[PDB]
């Protein structure tokens, strides 16, 4: 899928540098300013290999990768903004039907990812793009420092090996996104302190209150959302059941 | 080779077409499954090669191939799009489309065809019925999937022609432009299959450009006529067509 250098035309810039380019129509190319790094080259190869096996309407359409001018990924161009900008920044009055439709499409995309054992580690409402309208597209998804291995303390050695991301973190992020959709605001809106939220969520003391959900939201949706926010990882359900429940609730509520 | 959807995962539904029988199925959301009346290894290798041809297509304006199934029946599974075919919009429904929407549909089809030809892919059955309008303004294109020594010089010449090429595709694109601008199928007066076949084969008949809408620009009609050249070599290449269409869209 390597696109030659001369074929790709660069355009306006809108981590990593993103630019809206023109290549057989509108595309978006993300390149990193480097002149690169072999470690970054291996990471780019792994990211390209992960992105190549993805074909779904609700997943962003990867179109190619370029390596000659700068290590870069070229995908389709979609008109609109992120769900974070729609709900939080503009506070657009979204009908409950549009909310449950966005939820169903996000669930389709996540079920597709998990069916391929692909782990979207940074799933958030800011990485959920709304092409046109009511069309969801998802994107923006080992001690390398070999020399300083001996001098680091057991505090930092143990931290580098940790691998917390799994399907359960993804379903928790999906539940938080459902909270954003239904309430219309970021969770823990009162607590404007990062450290407090981090500590209270790490100790499981704080969870987003489902009481602030909009009155138009059905009860089954809130039940599924609360089920996805289980503190214990194993209690959280798998995404096929989530998609089935969302589709059933949408069919019931027309 | 690694895109086969296993059996039982795909749930079939109502038939929405009957090249191949089309059905709206459910597999990680709404999908569309096209099935073939055919299980033989010789045919299986050809199906695998066709799948490999379909795998090198990733474009917003090209229909999204999502997988192939061989266990219950040999079938191709792609995305599901809400809407109808451009043929249904213009001819069957006669939806009042603004000239901006028409030139945008033309630009999207041109992007898709230029991408296909850039991959050295020859869409042999290009027609306005294979252009689906997802939502109501997103174009999706699909339906594009020896005894030589013993043959006499009379019959050998027929094999050497190879009539399908990029020029046939740009001719079909010109016919699609005619449908877009006029709003009706070409040769509406004749309505005879054999007569039209003969007269177009001898180059005696061309779609009458007088029935074109008044709103259509002159550059668009010029490009359309350039794509309908009887001689294959006179027809322009799709990159130049895409550039001209983009410039005309920016101007208007
Ligand atoms: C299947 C591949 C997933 S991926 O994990 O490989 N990630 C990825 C790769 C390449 C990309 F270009 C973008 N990307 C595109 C837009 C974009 C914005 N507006 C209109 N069209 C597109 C954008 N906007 C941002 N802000 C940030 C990143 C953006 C990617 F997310
Ligand atoms: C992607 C690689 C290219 S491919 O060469 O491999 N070919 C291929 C492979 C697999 C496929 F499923 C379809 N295919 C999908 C829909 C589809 C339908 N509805 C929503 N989304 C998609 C569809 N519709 C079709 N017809 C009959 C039209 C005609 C008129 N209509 C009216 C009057 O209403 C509606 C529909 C025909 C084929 C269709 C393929 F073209």
């Amino acid at each position: 899928w390597e696109i030659p250098d001369g074929q790709i035309t660069v355009g306006q810039r809108i981590f990593g540098t993103v630019y809206k380019g023109k290549w057989h129509g509108d595309v978006a190319v993300k390149m990193l300013n480097v002149t690169p790094t072999p470690q970054q080259l291996q990471a780019f190869k792994n990211e390209v290999g992960v992105l190549r096996k993805t074909r779904h309407v609700n997943i962003l359409l990867f179109m190619g990768y370029s390596t000659k001018p700068q290590l870069a990924i070229v995908t389709q161009w979609c008109e609109g903004s992120s769900l974070y900008h729609h709900l939080h920044a503009s506070e657009t009055k979204f009908e409950m039907k549009k909310l449950i439709d966005i939820a169903r499409q996000t669930a389709r995309g996540m079920d597709y990812l998990h069916a391929k054992s692909i782990i979207h580690r940074d799933l958030k409402s800011n990485n959920i793009f709304l092409h046109e309208d009511n069309t969801v597209k998802i994107g923006d998804f080992f001690e390398q420092l070999s020399g300083s291995i001996l001098w680091m303390a057991p505090e930092v050695i143990r931290m580098q090996d940790s691998n917390p991301y799994s399907f359960q973190s993804d379903v928790y992020a999906f539940g938080i996104v459902l909270y954003e959709l239904m309430t219309g605001q970021l969770p823990y809106s009162n607590i404007n302190n990062r450290d407090q939220i981090i500590e209270m969520v790490g100790r499981g003391s704080l969870s987003p209150d489902l009481s602030k959900v909009r009155s138009n939201c059905p009860k089954r949706m809130k039940r599924l959302m609360a089920e996805c926010l289980k503190k214990k990882r194993d209690e959280r359900p798998s995404f096929p059941r989530i998609l089935a429940e969302i589709e059933e609730l949408a069919r019931e509520l027309s």
